[PDB]
C-alpha cells in the first residue's frame, strides 16, 4: 500500500478518531493519527502560509503555519525519514472536503530537495507562484484544477467562487524524487505554499495536506473528508 | 517536426555540412549547421566544463567551454528564443559516434530555468553532481545508460572503458520545463555540466550537445554521427 | 575618481546633457550620458520592478523594468565589464530629487553575483524583502533611511509621505563583492529590486539608480538632481 | 562579553575541562564545554566536510562531519538560538593550535541565513570555493591568512607547509548577519565548509570551529589550544 508522510492542515475537528478538539496542525506518518499536534487559529478568508522542514542530521520534521499580523502555530516529531519513506517519492499537495466546505485554494508551492554523498549533493528545486491552466509539470488527482485566478484549486469550488462538499483533490510533482540512497551522507528538504481557505457556513473542513508518498500514489479509496485525500481507513 | 535548440561541442568537422575546419562550439538554431561557432581546443581524456545562458531581456545565448588551467572558448548568438521554441520544452544531453568515436561521458549536470509575469517568478533547478544507475528522473533514449562510476554515459562504452562506433543517446530532464508564456515579463536559463571526452585513436566523434526540445522529442531516425541526435538531415 | 556602472531609471529629461525627450530607462558607462536608452512609461504612484542581468560570456548588459498590467521597457548595451570596472566593487541604489520630486521609496531589493575558474564557483547572494529601522549591511550614504513602512527611502521624504526637493540618498550593501580576477573563467551578476515612485506635482525627477561602484564610492559633491547621485558632472 | 554559539570539530582531548576522551564534534553554547558531543574519528591529512543546520521552527542545531568512504559522525542539540543569541551577529571559522599542532586549512566555506514575517524573507548566502590572497570580504583576525593554495589557513602554518603551535585564528564574513528579530516568523541558517587537519607527531590539536557571534567579536585573551579561539576561559 501507499508510504505516506505528511504535514496536514485539519481544520475539522475528527475527534472520534483522534484528532484535538479544535482544528490542528499535524505530522502524520503513515496514519491520519497524528503523531504529534498543535493547536491552530484558522483565520477563515485569510491568506496563510506553512513552511515545512527536515535534515537527516537532526530527524526533526517541522512545521509553521502563520497569518498576518498573528501568532503563528507550530509543530515537531522527531522521525527518521530515512527509515521510514522510499528512497524515491513523489511530493504533493491535497486537500479534502465532507460534509462541510472550504476552499482548499493553493495560491504558490515551492519545495527544495537535497541529497548529499566536495559540495556535490545533488538537488530539486521548484517553485509555482502563478499557476496556468496547462500546468505540465503537476500531476492533477481527483477534483484538483489549475489556472483559476492563477491558483490551483485542490478541491472542488463552483464556478461562483462556492466550495463544494465532498471533494478530493491532490496535486504532485510531475518528477519523482531522490530523498535517499544507500550510501547517503546527508539529505534534506525544505516546502512552503501559501493557501487561502474560505467557508461560509460555520466552519470549514477538512484540511490541505502537504505529504511524500511512493512514486505511484493516487487517491485511495475511501479517502475523503477526514482521511484529507492519504489514507484509504483511519487507522 | 522537432523544434531544437541546442550547444553542440563539436569534436569532429564535418566540413561538408558546413563546418569549420577545427572542433568547434557551436549554437543551433533548428538546424545542425550552427548560427555561429567558435574553435575549441578539446583535450582528450581531460574533464572539461560547459556553461550556457541565456535571458528574454539581453537574447543573447551564450556558451564558454573551459579546461583546467588552459584557455576558454566561447560563443554567442543574438536569437529571441520566445519566438523560436514552444512554451512548454525539454532539456538535455546528447550525445554520438560515427566511424570515428570518443567516450561521451557526463560527470555533472546543472540546470535553472526561471519564468516571470513582486518577485512570484516560477523556477526550476535541479542538480546532478552523481548519477546513480536508477535515475528515475531522467528519461533515457538511445544508448544512453547511467551508474556506472557515478557517471551519465550518452553513448555507448563498452565494460571495459572503450568507446564504440556509430552509438547515439540522450538523456532528458523527467518534469517539463515552462520556459514562456502569453503573459511573459522575464525569461531565463542557465546550464552547466561536466564531460568527459576520451578518444584513442587519433581524433573524436562526434560530439555532445546540451538542447532544448519539444516535450515529446526523441532521437529522430538518421540522427547519427555528425547530426549529433538532434536532427534528421543536415538542412 | 569613482568608477560608475549603473542602470538609470530617468524620471525626469535633462534633453541639455542628452537625455531623450521623454522618461527613460538607461545604461550607464562611467558617464550620466546613457550609451543606450529605451522609452519607459512611468506610472505615478504604482509599483514597478526592475532586473538586471550581466555574463561575462555574452558581455551584454540588460535591463527590464515593468509594471503590472502594463507594457515592460528592456535596455540593453554590449559592454565587457571585465575591462570596465575594478576586480572588487561594492553594489547599491541612489535616487535624487530636484527642482521637481518623487518619492523615491524601495520596497525589496535582490542581487546575486558569481565567480567561477569543477563547479566551484564563488558566490554572494542578499535579498532584502523587508527593511528594518538598523539595516546592519546597508552603507546609507547622503538622504537615505530605512524602517519606515519596511522600506528603503533613498531620498528625503518628510513625515507626512511627501517627497523633497534636491535630495540625494544611496545605499550600498556592506560586504564588498568580488565582481572578476585574473585567473577568471565567467562571471554573472542579476539584480531586482521593487520600487514606489509618486509626485504630486505634474512630472516626478529625478530618478533611482542600481549601481556598481569601487569599494569606496560615496555620493560625489555635485552630484545631485539630473546626475542621480553618480557623477560629479555631466561629461 | 561575547556571545558564542558554535560546533567544535574538536581534535584533542581536554579531559581535565569536561572533553571525552577521544576526538569529537560537538555544539557549544556560550561555553567550551559542549553541551552535547560526538566521537569523531578524525582521519589526518585527509579532505574532510562539515554541515550545519538550524531552523527557528525545530529548534534543534545539528552537525554532522564525514570523510570520504567512511561513516559520517552527527551530533545533534535542542537550543532555542533566538533567545540565546543577539539578533544580529557575525559568522566564522576558527582554529587553534596548542603544544599539539595541526593544519587548519579551509578549502571552502559555504552560508545561508534566511529570515522570515508571502514568501518575502531576508536572505544572505555566501560560497568560497576558493580564497583569494586579498579576500575583502573576510575579516581575518589572529594568524589567518588567505590566498596560499586558493585556501584560508586558520592557524599559522611555516611556508614548508608545517603547522606552528600555540597558533590562534579567525575568519568571520565581512557583512553581519540577521538572525532574528522582534516581529520574527521562521529563521534558519545552513553553513558548510571542506577542511583539511594534518598532523606529523603523533596527534593534532586543538581544533576548527564554526561559529556564531556579537558583530564585535574578535579573539579573546587567553583564548588559545584548547579554547579554541572563542572563549576567554574554561567555564
Ligand atoms: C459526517 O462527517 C463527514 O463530514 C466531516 C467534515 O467534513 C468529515 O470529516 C467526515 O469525513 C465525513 O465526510
Ligand atoms: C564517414 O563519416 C562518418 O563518421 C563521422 C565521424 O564520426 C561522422 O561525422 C559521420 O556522421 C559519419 O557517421
Ligand atoms: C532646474 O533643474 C533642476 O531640477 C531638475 C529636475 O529635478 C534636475 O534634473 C536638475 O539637476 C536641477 O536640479
Ligand atoms: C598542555 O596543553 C596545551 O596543549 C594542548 C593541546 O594543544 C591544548 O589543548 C592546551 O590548551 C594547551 O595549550
Ligand atoms: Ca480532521
Ligand atoms: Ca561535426
Ligand atoms: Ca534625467
Ligand atoms: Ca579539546
Ligand atoms: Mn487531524
Ligand atoms: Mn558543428
Ligand atoms: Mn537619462
Ligand atoms: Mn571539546
Amino acid at each position: 500500500a501507499d508510504t505516506i508522510v505528511a504535514v496536514e492542515l485539519d481544520t475539522y475537528p475528527n475527534t472520534d478518531i483522534g484528532d484535538p478538539n479544535y482544528p490542528h496542525i499535524g505530522i502524520d506518518i503513515k496514519s491520519i493519527r497524528s503523531k504529534k499536534t498543535t493547536r491552530w487559529n484558522i483565520q477563515n478568508g485569510k491568506v496563510g502560509t506553512a513552511h515545512i522542514n527536515y535534515n537527516s542530521v537532526g530527524k526533526r520534521l517541522s512545521a509553521i503555519v502563520s497569518y498576518p499580523n498573528s501568532d503563528s502555530a507550530t509543530v515537531s516529531y522527531d522521525v527518521d525519514l530515512d527509515n521510514v519513506l522510499p528512497e524515491w517519492v513523489r511530493v504533493g499537495l491535497s486537500a479534502t472536503t465532507g460534509l462541510y466546505k472550504e476552499t482548499n485554494t493553493i495560491l504558490s508551492w515551492s519545495f527544495t530537495s537535497k541529497l548529499k554523498s566536495t559540495a556535490d549533493a545533488n538537488a530539486l528545486h521548484f517553485t509555482f507562484n502563478q499557476f496556468s491552466k496547462d500546468q505540465k509539470d503537476l500531476i492533477l488527482q481527483g477534483d484538483a484544477t489549475t489556472g483559476t485566478d492563477g491558483n490551483l484549486e485542490l478541491t472542488r469550488v463552483s464556478s461562483n467562487g462556492s466550495p463544494q462538499g465532498n471533494s478530493v483533490g491532490r496535486a504532485l510533482f510531475y518528477a519523482p524524487v531522490h530523498i535517499w540512497e544507500s550510501s547517503a551522507v546527508v539529505a534534506s528538504f525544505d516546502a512552503t505554499f501559501k493557501f487561502l481557505i474560505k467557508s461560509p457556513d460555520s466552519e470549514p473542513a477538512d484540511g490541505i495536506t502537504f505529504f511524500i508518498a511512493n512514486i505511484d500514489s493516487s487517491i485511495p479509496s475511501g479517502s475523503g473528508g477526514r482521511l484529507l485525500g492519504l489514507f484509504p481507513d483511519a487507522n
